[PDB]
């Protein structure tokens, strides 16, 4: 029972596939209204919305390359134009964007990874704060941000992935800064931290997207996680037990 | 969608009131057969079965003092005699059991606190294992332990409660041990860590109602099937680890 | 330069060998006065004191089985009788005291490990607090406790070692409780956390006692670590990077 | 006994004042040849060499702006031209570079903060590596990086300083990455994490004098030769992780 998610307007960056899409459908199951998003158009946008509505909810697609601040602005504007505000921001866009030994790491590499995993999440969240704040007065209860983190935030990632690791630790920490700045506004901030999606994983296998979605649902519903904020749930098969 | 909780046999310690009852109820909402528990008999046993049954499930009460190892064995054997198995165990029993500054701590105090928060958890978990082992063999999925931690494990607790604090740090960490030993038996282990009020960002205290959903989440293979060895801190941001 | 350790009276439990003895000698190098200790008499007590004095300092041996509270009392009494107080308590006694799969863990096993790693450190520290407090008024500066922890406090130890792991996490946390109770008394509390003393260790080898001693020296000198309290230094070759 | 610091070539960024100078001095006490550094020329360069020389060692000042990657390369090349190597690098440069609430953060702010605390560290470390690689090959022991972290990496920092906070969390964690890549080159990485006053158990602030010894400890193979990937928090108990 996440019935308090019916009608909730939930914007998810980087959600035309993987964890993002699977989460979109699970939110849809409780009748949520979901902004899908990506930097390039999917092959079949209607089919994705079909899957949402099929599952019991609704939504629209919005294309934006959120490694640019302007685009994060434009994306929040559009979703808010279409529906009238945001009840939940899910920062899911992110990713490696390459591996490089430290000695071959030039400025471009740094900038690529940090725009994808750093600036994007900062700026998206910034532009959504206004609407999330207002969303929360209106409901009475709370708005939410959920950001996708990583096991790499904690243990430094694989070789090649130092910047990605660091960018994720950057996120885990900046959430703690936002719990300070915005709990008075009744906006909660939580992280799902995938791990990888064997045999340094106690369970002996990589996760499936269907195994990551429920946690997002959990942090999304105020009825289920209303007292929880500034926490990190690692969904990694025991791979790290912090 | 917690429908896989239908018929799940869920023994809960320290469950006649507080977080324990709340959690029993919420689980009972999904057709869980819950074992309620306390050292003392409660005033109205059948209300409590009522609440479970009202909510959508079933259960039974067992008196037992878990600060003792024979009692723990008994409780697990009683629960199994009644329901033929364990699918989820929830180590919720625990508490301060007094307050004392270091200079005033004797063996009796230390023994009281650690028997309540350490030995209990250890032994309950020890005796449940082969039952939980068998459940997951049968279901094809995973069985589950959940235990009630505390903010105090992370930041040391408050003056006079060092032993309780450390008992909780002890639990947090021994759960990491069990992940190593038992993940191959398809048994998951997770912890719900209640916080304790101008040091709590949400300006206020938790309520049992705000705690129980967490436990439901960790109890369900469909929800948290790939999650083990974690601690979900439910505390209005009191600490953000 | 740890010249501020000359004459400092430093009681170290479980110090007739391993990390304990090596630490004793390194403190001795700066002219400290060191209580050695163990639950059984060494073969040659004079040779150990010889090594202390040889290195540039002094001390005495005190036998006590500190798994009993009475003995911790008796041990602190004796060291304080001999010298007139304690400037530094080093809780080094501890250890596995067996491995057991959880299903074979009876009460005795629990009790053995917890007395060795839990009650001992609690009670030793308790009985020393009085004297450490007074030591600190007299000096002006600070007293110190240093406790030997473990990598196992953080990641749950090896199979068989769950109670030992847990007992060490217990210690890491209870120190945080004592930073609260006793910083007003100018008593600092720090932990050295050995790890193991290969190839899940970046350095590819186990530590040597000579590689653990310096850290104890560091936390022992007020001139070097006077502003540091409630911290844990892991000395493990990168084995865990918290 | 830090005698192995004799003749060690120790490039330090952000070292004309504060923790950086203090640390240079203390290292200079053991016969270290230190590289002082700032974006701006200081008033009296030779006093500073004086302090190093007085204390027991030697050194040289290099102007460079490390928020820029070409400048970082230059500094490492300059330092090597002068002293023929690097044995220790200390990434101490960094700071708030302004304060801003989230709703007022533009790209320029973010770029300013991360260039100062992220790019700098990364690039300094990148360019030093092969020098540090060569030192440890020659010594037979280990060479060393030390970097100045912050309490803020752990608890989020204060309102208006999110980016700085996260920049420090970023550093803490990338040091873990480097341990993996570079431990086999015998290069250690450790972090000294200054705290920032009724939330500090010692009722008071740190002083540069209370900070520098830590750095000395991490700088010496004899002292900290088996220590890598750690963060020593110097903060009067402000946080106890
Ligand atoms: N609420 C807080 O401030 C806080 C903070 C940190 C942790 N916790 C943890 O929350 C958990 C549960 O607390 P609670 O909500 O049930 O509060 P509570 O006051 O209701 O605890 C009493 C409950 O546990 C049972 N109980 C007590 N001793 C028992 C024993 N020896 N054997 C069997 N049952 C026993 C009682 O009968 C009752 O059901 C504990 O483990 C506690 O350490 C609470
Ligand atoms: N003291 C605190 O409150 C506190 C708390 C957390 C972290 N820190 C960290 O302490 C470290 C050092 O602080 P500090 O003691 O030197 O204080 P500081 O005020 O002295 O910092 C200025 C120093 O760094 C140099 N510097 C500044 N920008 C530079 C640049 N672009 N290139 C080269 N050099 C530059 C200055 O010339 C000077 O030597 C920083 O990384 C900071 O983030 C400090």
């Amino acid at each position: 029972m996440f019935s308090d998610l019916k009608g909730k307007r939930i914007l998810i960056t980087g959600s035309t596939e993987g964890i993002g899409m699977a989460t979109a459908i699970e939110l849809a199951r409780y009748g949520a209204v979901v902004g899908l998003n990506s930097h390039v158009d999917p092959a079949d946008p209607a089919l994705l919305l079909g899957k949402l509505r099929e599952a019991g909810g609704d939504g629209a697609f919005f294309r934006a390359d959120i490694t640019k601040t302007a685009e994060c602005q434009r994306l929040v504007s559009a979703f808010v134009e279409r529906f009238d505000g945001i009840d939940v921001l899910i920062n899911n866009a992110g990713g490696l964007a390459g591996r490089s030994n430290l000695e071959n790491i030039d400025d471009a590499f740094y900038d690529r990874v940090m725009d994808l995993n750093g600036r994007s999440v900062l700026m998206m969240t910034k532009f959504a704060i206004p609407h999330l704040r207002a969303s929360a007065k209106a409901s009475g209860t709370t708005s939410a941000v959920i950001s996708t983190g990583s096991i790499a935030a904690r243990e430094g990632g694989g070789i090649g992935a130092g910047v990605y690791a660091a960018s994720k630790a950057w996120l885990h920490d900046i959430h703690r800064n936002w719990v300070k700045e915005f709990t008075k506004d009744s906006i909660r901030f939580n992280i799902v931290a995938p791990g990888t999606v064997a045999n340094s994983i106690p369970m002996g296998r990589f996760g499936t997207v269907q195994e990551l979605a429920p946690a997002y649902v959990f942090f999304a519903s105020h009825a289920a996680s209303g007292y929880i904020t500034g926490q990190i749930l690692d969904v990694n098969g025991g791979q790290i037990c912090p």
